[PDB]
């Protein structure tokens, strides 16, 4: 199962998991301060990822960062 | 399994999810404003993602761009 | 399994399924406007994809562009 | 498994699926029309396939044109 | 399954499919006219493939010509 | 079997953290490392999310990233 | 699933022989190739060695060899 | 299944094998002199694997070297 | 669908000889090659290891290698 | 499975298997002399390899060198 | 499964394998004279395989020479 690395570049970062399964909502929000890194997978339980503020990611396909406000 | 990334470049970004079946529909809409990163995975219950707006896209197979109206 | 990438480069391009078994034909037309972006498998109902209108398609074997 | 990607070079290239098993015939020809791609599949009912026209052809093994009369 | 992609470089090119098993012999014959393009499998039926006549072929390994 | 990162300590008290796979996520252990120290930490039944804090230095299939504390 | 052999035939009279896969070694099936004929064969349920008689440009996995007449 | 390198550059390095499961504790130390090198495996019992002391590691990823107390 | 090892013999009365796979080792199979022949040999259930006398040119997964007479 | 490729460049170098399982115990060790080489693998007993003495080592991550 | 290959540098080399299982100890020794080659895969009875005397060795992992006493 593929993984995603987010370091958070600025205080609240949040790093939402959506539900696996017929029904599409958040199940869970992990709150990343400034600095803190966290590497995450797909899970039977979480199927999509959603990223909100200001943070750089890398996935198998790439750094991409995510933007704040 | 396959996953996107993708990074709204505009408010309203829509991902739509589609059906994985002998039905095609619309199950899901999830909504990003500019900024906002999406990791989403081909699963059971989606087997084709549609995006609408402004949006930077990765891929196994590289970089495409939509673009809104 | 494998998907395509199909970018609209005009109004109303079709992305097409034909279907998987013993019998081919369309199941479903998936309407393009310029600019949208779909993303679409193989799976156990889609052994086919047809492309009608103006795209951009990237697959596993590179980029391929059809023509309205 | 597999697939190859034809995209017509003129109108009314055909796309020949011949039938996997003991014995081998035709058993559907999709017709396409200039600028026209189709993205088709090796599967349990279809074993080999005969391009007929000018045509564009990517495989996993490379390009490879196919040319009408 | 691996698959080899023949083109037909003149008329009444021959790709010739031999039974998988314990004996061994031809069980189909597709013509190829020139400019027709095969992209055949290796199958429960088929585990040698010849091909007889003007051809380039592309497999894993590479290219080759068939000459007639 | 399944991907793991490499974690190197650039000063002491990091803390790397497993999250619990499953339907709830808390944290179920905090490894500690001093500083020089190295942990090499797989994705496993109970651990599907790690995550870091402190200034570490971090290897993992897709590259280096590197977590800072406050 | 499995490997092949590509044999082109470089004169007349070339041979491509498959011997037994099992406990017990022998030739079972003898392939005449004749100049400029191209055969593609696998290793097999039947076949665990081929042996190839005449000159021929041969491309396997690890590249190509030829044999000498 | 991966596998880490482990070469002591100092007398009395440590790698510290933690249990796989719903509890975290180490199970085995193995020490190591000056110039000694461990090749280890995770396993049904070690999914983590904490190095201490100097030493110079070399996993999937690259090198990493360990610094000591 | 295991490995195989290309042989091509650079004189006549080459050897290549198949041992028995099993907790008993010794030659089951000695085939004769002549000078410019070229023999395609996997490993088998029943050949689990392969000798080469004589002088050939040989490839493997690992790059080419010349016994010598 | 994956192995090992240990040469050794000096008499009496060890190399140590430990066993697999929950118990971490040394099974087996082999004495290479100078010039000697073992290729070993990771098994169904054997999880963990420890080199004791000058050798060059091969392994999938590349060469490392045990000094005695 | 992974094999070695092993070009005799000289008369009286060795090639010996160790068995596979709790106990570890030598099953068979295969002598091979200067030119010859012997390719020899890792199986059900061999998990170890060790070179005595000048061997020219190809692993996945590369070249490596045994030195005789
Ligand atoms: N309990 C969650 C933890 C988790 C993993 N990846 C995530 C991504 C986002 C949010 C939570 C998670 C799970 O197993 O799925
Ligand atoms: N519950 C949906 C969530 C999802 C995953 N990927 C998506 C892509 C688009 C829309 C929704 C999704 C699913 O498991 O499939
Ligand atoms: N419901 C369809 C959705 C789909 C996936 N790929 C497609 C390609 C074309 C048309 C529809 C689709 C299916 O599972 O097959
Ligand atoms: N129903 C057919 C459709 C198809 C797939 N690939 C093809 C190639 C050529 C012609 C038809 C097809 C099938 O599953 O096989
Ligand atoms: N019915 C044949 C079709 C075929 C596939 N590959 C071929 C190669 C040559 C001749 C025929 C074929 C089969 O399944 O095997
Ligand atoms: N040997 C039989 C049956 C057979 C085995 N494999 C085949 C592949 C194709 C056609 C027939 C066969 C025959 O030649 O008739
Ligand atoms: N009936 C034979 C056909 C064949 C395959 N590969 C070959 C190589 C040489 C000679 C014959 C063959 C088989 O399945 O094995
Ligand atoms: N017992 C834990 C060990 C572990 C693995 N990865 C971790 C990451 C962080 C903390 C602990 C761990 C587990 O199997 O999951
Ligand atoms: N019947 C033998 C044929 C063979 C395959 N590879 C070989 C190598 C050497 C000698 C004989 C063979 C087998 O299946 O094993
Ligand atoms: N008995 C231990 C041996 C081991 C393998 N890798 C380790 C890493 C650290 C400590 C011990 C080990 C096991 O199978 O798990
Ligand atoms: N009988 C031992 C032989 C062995 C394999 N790898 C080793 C590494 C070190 C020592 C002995 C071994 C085993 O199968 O595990
Ligand atoms: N019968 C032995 C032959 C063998 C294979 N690899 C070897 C390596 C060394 C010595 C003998 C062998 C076996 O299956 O194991």
């Amino acid at each position: 199962s593929d993984f995603v690395v987010i370091k958070a570049l600025e205080d609240g970062v949040n790093v939402i998991g959506l539900t696996r399964g017929a029904d599409t909502r958040f199940h869970h929000s992990e709150k990343l301060d400034k600095g803190e890194v966290l590497i995450a997978q797909f899970t039977e339980h979480t199927s999509a990822i959603k990223v909100r503020g200001k943070a750089y990611i890398q996935t198998r396909h790439g750094v991409i960062e995510s933007e704040g406000k």
